[PDB]
RNA sequence: AUUCCGGUUGAUCCUGCCGGAGGCCACUGCUAUGGGGGUCCGACUAAGCCAUGCGAGUCAAGGGGGCGUCCCUUCUGGGACGCC
């Protein structure tokens, strides 16, 4: 239980200077399905750490693109770094952020940092026609997602069938828990970032789909963790 | 695997085409130890031209003959089974 021994550690050897960290602090939020959906502000990354200590895990952390950018002045050129990462545990759990600095270790903490404040919570389960089974490998149902130019779908995938998307789209999926997917992508995929946020907003849009209760039982459908 | 990646800028986001990455067929460089199965091998240009050999024969129980052997009456002439 080392991860249950960095949250522990983390939890005395921290003050909380917002009122969700007062509340992780004093015990009033215990696990970390309570700390969405209330329209509470995350501003502290101890908040992820005490709750969801799996996401400083090295195999639960990715880099996903490195970006070299370039502002002219009157010397020459300033160099800056953009680094787009994506943490979370391998089941329910995701988040994706961006970190600007002069270095590139620097702009890879940051980035780190702000995908753990953007950590999201979503929806597993099986909607395929050659499946139909009620385990949480796939999507529960065909979800779409946007970001600048490039629109993703992605469409639930039988049982064994490894994950259809680009590579970035793997990364992602992979780190939010789900397994075996189909996917149509366009627009232009070449744009990292982009893509990237299009795979997390239909990841996220998966909570948008209105369900009876009855699909629940149907699909197997998992919120959060398993 | 219902997928992407490189390229327009000092840097960014688009449209757009070009190129990478897979499968099949035809020529082709280098190289080569075997065995099975199959509906593979002058179709692409010339349905252009050909030496040579072969690629449609069979029937003697439809008919008259010729040669041979045998059995002979025994100059006569008769009967056969072999080949043409
Ligand atoms: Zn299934």
């Amino acid at each position: 239980q080392e991860w249950k021994e960095y949250a522990k550690r983390v939890l005395d050897e921290w003050e909380p200077k917002t009122k969700l960290g007062m509340m992780v602090k004093e015990g009033q939020i215990t696990d970390i399905h309570e700390i969405f959906r209330r329209g509470y502000q995350i501003k502290e990354p101890e908040i992820i750490d005490v709750l969801l200590p799996e996401v400083n895990a090295r195999e639960n952390q990715e880099v996903l693109d490195i970006a070299l950018t370039v502002r002219m002045t009157d010397s020459g050129r300033r160099v800056r770094f953009r680094v787009l990462a994506a943490v979370g545990n391998r089941d329910g759990y995701v988040g994706l952020g961006i970190g600007h600095g002069k270095e590139v270790g620097i702009a890879i903490r940051k980035a780190i940092n702000y995908a753990k404040l953007n950590i999201i919570e979503i929806k597993r389960g099986c909607g395929s026609w050659e499946c139909r089974c009620r385990r949480p490998h796939s999507v529960p149902f065909a979800v779409e997602g946007k970001e600048g130019s490039v629109r993703v779908r992605l469409i639930p995938g039988p049982r064994g069938l490894g994950l259809v998307i680009g590579d970035v789209g793997k990364k992602i999926l992979r780190l939010a828990g789900v397994q075996d997917v189909w996917s149509q992508t366009f627009g232009e995929t070449r744009t990292t970032v982009n893509f990237a946020k299009a795979v997390f907003n239909a990841l996220y849009n998966t909570n948008r789909v209105a369900i009876s209760p009855e699909m629940i039982e149907r699909y197997g459908i998992v919120v959060g963790r398993a």
